[PDB]
């Protein structure tokens, strides 16, 4: 499979970098180089931001479109992505090491449902008419914010981009996007379909490059109105801070978590075992929603640990293009070493290994730690790799205090047949999403986001539209 | 003056340092009293009080939704009871005409409280259609402990715009008034205790910016901070939030608000509205109409009648029945104003009245400048004083570009009888509020806030609830 | 306690019937006459409708009020009802035979919560701004429907009146009310409070009288815009048909039902026994929400029947004014003879009397039927008196078909600890309200109403506002 | 004409009676085909089929929300693929200019389908805060089996305004097109089947009013009905609904809609708008501008410019690219109109053009303008539904308000003025479901439509349409 699109994307034309520089992207499954990609910088960002400003200029074609046509263009874009679903899944797998079937049936399915879902909102973005006084007409407009910058991570490259572009374009904004340096490939392909669908030049522009260079340039730009970042807490902090330093641009942040997973005695234990396994080990464990703190009630603890080890010892690891591969390699050696060091962490600290604990190329064998306590490091640091740490609890209100004691709050899951327990837990957990008797159940129509240091604002759902619009009161006196 | 101490757990406290700052009457230039000077150790005590008041099982948490509303109505009952006392303190602290604080500043607080009293049992999440065997819904939960930082120009009302939605939504608060204007907030606490609010739901720490405010903005257990004040400090607040615990942030900041006048318009209506829109609150108001664009056909007549309005504006003792304009807040502001006046002369604008102080005394003569251009300082910097600069224009598409030329975007006003002209302008002005044939037309039910660098979220109306709640998704598999 | 209000209420003035006729109202507790009431007719109706028309006329004081003042007037009325709480409760007990404490702590509490809840909606009824084309402004108004008529039954006189008047006034309509002929007293007393709160003349008018006479004049009236009826299916059918044949006025109906009460094996039996008993015998069983069909899984059945009988054998029956009286007399002899004929029915048909079955005065003692089948009379006909029948079932899917087997669908209740059983039943029961491990849990903020033949619109919650507003599209082109 | 039979369970059926009725082209004045004549026993079978398809556990009920939407998009794709065929039949059955049915009627169907396609995964209930230990929420469930009864003036489009929201929300349907205009509905049935809607989700029974329509409105297992047609039959529908099972009812009825012209209006813009608003679809329109109030001081100049617009309006064969007005729908309407015209003279209005038919053979009526009209005349009170523009005269805004609100009708209103306050004051005072300003017939799938007072009950189009096709359930849980 050959990589067509490697340049910078602006006014629906392909540009090479002003500096002339280029950077490489590698296949984590072979460690070998894939291609060279134009490396943009502050000069390239400036150009893209101009373009998106002109395309947003009042009187521009994009602004003159009627709402329903914005939806038509997103439905066409989604049509093209379905036409080329296999290519895109494959570019994604070469760049991230993800199983091809996971790329094809998950990442791409999510991009199409998201794109279609927000095409549906485009003529349904409604403000309000407000009663005040007898002789007054007062109403509200949900106007487009303007120029929106988007900065995405390496673990769900295409999908995270789509979570932003889909509501942004639906609402009538324009965009300058920046993929992670590790994985520019799909984003760039997508830009080819954006031309082929009909989007007027300048509505979407794309500058690949590095964090402290292209990304900082966006976050600090004086004529970008709004920025949406998905990635690490560390960088999220800087992005909000550069945003406020510069022009006070609006900010959406989705960051990581140490997400709890609570198993009650009265759970259906195999559903629970099955979902905590999938929740830990999906996408090589390199996923923001990973189920990295599994609390089990004392009475079913050993039976839970046992059954989980079976699942982990039997999980096929290999070449992501093999159809039976359920786990590929980590993204690169930098993550590889990060993970194994943290396994040492728990060894060094008293946790009980039950399987794995070593490498196997860039593969790490599925690892289960038994008998984990809150103060351990694999219990407080997001591991972001195939490591399942299992803890033990006695009380319902005990487990609540313990799950809520991190600084983060992205996700939680609870497993029980008991109506009163499921709901009482769902209300008390400080989490952006609480799954009950399921894990990784995501929907285009259900909002997603963090409490606390897991982030700001929401993506997906009707709630995404609040992030891409500016509210205007018009008040008329008679 | 009865209330001077730090308010925590419905109790009055001396500063942990024992220090005290003085508050002063800008009319008499005499000192009203001394107020406890808080610092970070005081803020810690208040935040802890608000945390405890917010734990699950807490009296405040276990209250009915509708009970929260009844609590807000009883408070608004109390403010209406002590309405004259409160308006009186506010006039002492700010120099504001007593009748203005009584019929405007105080009237806003009672209706704001009443409006948000009615929202308590109407904060509604969503139930979301997904799959045949899935129940998925969203809950609008309180963010938690909420910080307010308010300015000196509308001390009690800018307070209430924050306190009122916050409580309605079930949060707790730590409030910091401006060092110049602490009294009303300290009095409001006593009414909160008399109203039956459980202790710790509201805590008030008076003191200063780089001290108490900075403590509030970077605290690790404040979840959300709401700021009204200057742009320079708003940036600092958001930076502190971004760098501490990523707390949610609302900003209401200033503006350079245009006031557009077509030859079409009711000139008598425009001249008074523009006049009241520049001079209200001694010009010290976020919504001040500091850039009056007039169509040349009616230009000179506008200047003539505005000059008359200004020459006849009664300036004097705020407590006298007929005072329309009191003294500026303090000597720092006073000098700021005269210095910007002078720059206008030095740069070529045409003085038509005022330009001077009066009895040295903190009063400034109502000042009108004609022949103003966009490059001038009196046309770009926010004066916060009784200075009305009048500009000139010819075409509508010319006026739009000139008005949107700031980095600000709080407020705009348009005067015309032409249906299409009115609506075209309402759509094109990049401002949070566009008034048509009125000015300063504010309602608890219409939201308020800035485009661009004038601010971030919204206060008042239904949109204010967005800023004091967190969206959780609960997804259940069957 | 002496009745003060006996006459017809129109333009805030008391009036004798045009005919001079009057009808008596009697105390079921005694069988004796309480007083005489002016009996209106089509002539008096016509006069009331004109009052409502003039007060709803454009430019009238009522229409000139701002929305938030409609709220104040509702808060003021609620305050009056709370001030005279015990008197209204007593008038209602005199007229219905209801326990005073039930009149005081339920009926009246529901009136005060409803008045206050809909006071909060008045300045919060919002239409929409709709995006279409570049040069078009389109928005909607939720305008007031106009003159609304309201017709209530005898079993909750004040409460059912309030359920219509609170949302109707909240949205700015005007009304003509009609109590049941059996209970006019409290409706009329309320009218005196309406004058005392400050509602403009004509906003509310009351014309007591009989169904086919005053009630038909309302349903048929060419200048009433909306009718809201609570009562019998038979009369509800006629009201809708008269409304259609006349002027096509809008219609709300809340009718009766045969409401199922489903008990699973894993239910908390004592809770389930407690609520199914209370849900049958509340208000002497004379309740639209009554649990006249109790399905039990045949593992707990006899143990359910047993404990049920203990509850029925000891529920104290006596003078509604005695503190410990939990069951008063039936509304009159006509209702009395309906129930005990219906008992006979079940005897013939093979049901097992477990207790009761006889009279004692106008009192019926708690009667429980066991071994009850779908085809029995007491399983299909609304008993509307203290008769608890108990059925038996094996499957979830069986009980689902059997409960939906009616033409009615007002309420349902479900008892189980099982998360999946609760929700499955909740989604599958064709009922306007489904309770889970509770019964008769009503809130001002939660809508109420019927599926199928149990009713049409909804009452309470935001959803009631739809029944009292008319939608207008305004579309402007530039 | 490939499709003439009864559509039930995505199959085709002959009437149980074996009877058929004729449909005829109002331009040829000849018969197009025969269509099965249904009666109650066929409506029972269709209703039955709609129930089984609606049973819990049925395919349609197990689809996820988004796939319901994907189906509606898929059907809108087919309507656009066969756009010409569908617009043609419509012109054959109605007399409508082909180009009007292609660019207006058929375009409204595709946008309506596509707008409500997007709503299927966005029908959102509420969660309600009550007590510390209570979970309370609402669900917006499908009402169940829905029946539609549509008129002959916009056959396909009035059908789609009903089918689209209903399907979106997961209902099933029994449709009945008007006996004059069955063809498009039966063609639609094929496209619903080719789109892969499960059998029974949509069922179509052609036939007559006191027959099939009455059978539908009184059916004990139809849960909800949506009716567009005349007021007199709308009353009958609601009555039958009340006598049977209290099924929910939506009514879109007629109007006598005012069109108000201020002196400060763009007169050229008002003239054409007023003209196209009276004469569209040969005047046979619920939105028709059947009462043109003009201010005295542009009055006679308005009349002058309208006459010119009328005398130059090309009447003729609907398939000629330059026809702007075809023939009336049949002889019955034809006589209605002429009989209302003559009474116009009898009562003293000033004919200014038209007032007669044209051919001896044809069903064409000359564009007819009346001046010097007054509120008491019949052409000012009764709905003409034909090419007749009566122009009235007024002085005051408060006077024009009272006069315009004086009907029992209240569907639609139009105001022409440049004055911001005049515009908005009238928009609040006019008791009408839709008030246009400086435009006419400005309809969008996103904006609701329907009557005040006797012009109807509910709304169609916009989010408000979903309210008529769902049933609200509260679920309250105690902990
Ligand atoms: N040495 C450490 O302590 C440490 C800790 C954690 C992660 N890391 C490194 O960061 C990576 C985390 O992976 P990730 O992509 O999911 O999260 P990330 O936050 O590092 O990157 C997310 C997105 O933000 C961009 N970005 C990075 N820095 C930016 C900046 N200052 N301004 C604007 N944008 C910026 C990135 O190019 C990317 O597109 C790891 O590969 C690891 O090498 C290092
Ligand atoms: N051109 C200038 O010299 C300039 C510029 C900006 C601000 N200021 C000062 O601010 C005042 C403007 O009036 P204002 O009250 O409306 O705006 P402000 O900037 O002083 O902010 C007002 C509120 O924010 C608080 N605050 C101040 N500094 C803070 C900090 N570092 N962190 C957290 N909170 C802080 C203050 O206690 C006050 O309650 C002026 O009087 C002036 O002294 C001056
Ligand atoms: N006042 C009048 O003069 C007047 C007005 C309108 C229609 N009509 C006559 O009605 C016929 C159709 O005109 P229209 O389509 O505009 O209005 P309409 O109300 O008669 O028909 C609309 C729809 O309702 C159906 N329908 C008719 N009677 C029904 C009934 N009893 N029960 C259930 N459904 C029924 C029809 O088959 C059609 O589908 C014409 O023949 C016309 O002459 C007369």
């Amino acid at each position: 499979l050959e990589v067509k699109f490697t340049k910078i994307f602006i006014n629906n034309e392909w540009h090479e970098s002003k500096s002339g520089k280029k950077f490489a992207t590698c296949n984590p499954s072979t460690r070998e180089q894939i291609c060279e990609v134009e490396e943009g910088d502050k000069p390239d960002v400036d150009k893209a931001v101009e373009a998106a400003q002109v395309a947003f200029q009042r009187g521009s074609p994009w602004r003159r479109l009627d709402a329903l046509s914005r939806g038509r263009l997103l439905h066409q874009l989604a049509d093209l992505v379905e036409r080329d679903r296999a290519t895109l899944a494959a570019l994604e797998t070469m760049d991230t090491g993800k199983p091809f079937l996971h790329a094809f049936f998950i990442d791409l399915e999510g991009c199409i449902r998201t794109l279609r879902y927000f095409a549906g909102w485009a003529d349904k973005i409604q403000g309000k008419t407000i009663p005040t006084d007898d002789n007054v007409v007062c109403f509200t407009r949900h106007e487009p914010i303007g120029v929106c910058g988007a900065i995405t991570p390496w673990n769900f490259p295409l999908l995270m981009l789509v979570w932003k572009l889909a509501p942004a374009l639906c609402c009538g904004n324009t965009m300058v996007l920046k993929p992670a340096e590790q994985t520019p490939l799909t984003a760039l392909y997508l830009g080819s379909l954006i031309k082929e669908a009909g989007f007027p030049p300048g509505v979407v522009n794309i500058v690949p490059g590095f964090g402290p260079t292209v990304g900082a340039a966006i976050s600090s730009h004086p004529q970008i109105n709004k920025i949406a970042f998905t990635g690490s807490t560390e960088v999220g902090k800087l992005v909000k801070e550069a945003a406020s330093r510069s022009n006070l641009k609006r900010v959406t942040l989705e960051l990581g978590g140490k997400n709890p997973c609570i198993v009650c005695a009265d759970a259906d234990l195999d559903l629970a075992v099955e979902c905590a396994h999938q929740g830990v080990f999906f996408n090589q464990g390199q996923c923001c929603t990973a189920a990295s703190r599994v609390f089990v009630e004392e009475q079913v603890y050993s039976e839970f640990v046992r059954r989980s080890v079976e699942y982990a010892k039997k999980r096929p690891v290999g070449d992501p293009f093999d159809v039976k591969t359920e786990q590929g390699p980590q993204i690169d050696q930098k993550q590889f070493d990060k993970i194994l060091e943290l396994i040492e962490s728990g060894k060094k600290e008293g946790a009980k290994l039950e399987c794995g604990g070593s490498a196997m190329g860039l593969f790490i064998k599925p690892t289960v730690f038994s008998e984990v306590t809150d103060n351990m490091r694999i219990a407080k640091e997001e591991i972001f790799g195939p490591v399942q740490p299992i803890l033990k609890f006695k009380s319902i209100e005990e487990v609540i205090k313990r799950a809520n004691s991190t600084d983060y709050g992205l996700t939680a899951a609870v497993f029980t047949k008991n109506l009163d327990k499921a709901l009482k837990l769902a209300s008390a957990l400080e989490s952006g999403t609480v799954w009950i008797n399921c894990y990784n159940a995501l929907y285009a129509q259900a909002p997603f986001g963090g409490f606390k240091m897991s982030g700001n604002g929401r993506e997906l759902g009707e709630y995404a539209l609040a992030e891409y619009t500016e509210v205007k009161t018009v008040t008329i006196k008679l």
